[PDB]
């Protein structure tokens, strides 16, 4: 069935943070607080911050999964278009069908769910590096929102779950995602309509 998108900070006070990048033409990845929507270029570095009041225990894991936002498409699996699925951009870890990848982490793990056929990517939770107040994961989105035979101009949600080493839910949060050539301009345009 459709995975839960309900916000849950839980014991460890789990919330997401984003860089305050602005909307300059030369931006690759920008977050809109007003929309709670990320704007990112294809395959480019997408920083998502993990904020906690208390450090989760050893072997805590952080899962990312994309779902369609619209009620009628929610039961459909989010996957890459046949073109992007075929193109030789493989990192030698990520399944070629998977929209979401993590870069700069050789403990990354990918799941085709045997029951739901859902795609997700999981990394170990590492406490904030000295002189930081959050943990940063670098996500990569390997299809454009406009891809015919993929998302095809349908809005998606990314759901970020915090789970312990035995797979118990510790926390959940979500943000809308648009993968597009001009993230800056598109945020400015989508914010214009307010
Ligand atoms: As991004
Ligand atoms: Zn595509």
């Amino acid at each position: 069935s459709v995975p839960s998108q309900k916000t849950y900070q839980g014991s460890y006070g789990f919330r997401l943070g984003f860089l305050h990048s602005g909307t300059a033409k030369s931006v690759t990845c920008t977050y809109s607080p007003a929309l709670n929507k990320m704007f990112c270029q294809l395959a480019k570095t997408c920083p998502v911050q993990l904020w906690v009041d208390s450090t989760p225990p050893p072997g805590t894991r952080v899962r990312a999964m994309a779902i369609y936002k619209q009620s009628q498409h929610m039961t459909e699996v989010v996957r890459r278009c046949p073109h992007h699925e075929r193109c030789s951009d493989s990192d030698g870890l990520a399944p070629p069908q998977h929209l979401i990848r993590v870069e700069g982490n050789l403990r990354v793990e990918y799941l085709d769910d045997r029951n739901t056929f859902r795609h997700s990517v999981v990394v170990p939770y590492e406490p904030p590096e000295v002189g930081s107040d959050c943990t940063t994961i670098h996500y990569n989105y390997m299809c454009n929102s406009s891809c015919m035979g993929g998302m095809n101009r349908r809005p998606i949600l990314t759901i970020i779950t915090l789970e312990d080493s035995s797979g118990n839910l510790l926390g959940r949060n979500s943000f809308e995602m648009r993968v597009c050539a001009c993230p800056g301009r598109d945020r400015r345009t989508e914010e214009e309509n307010l």
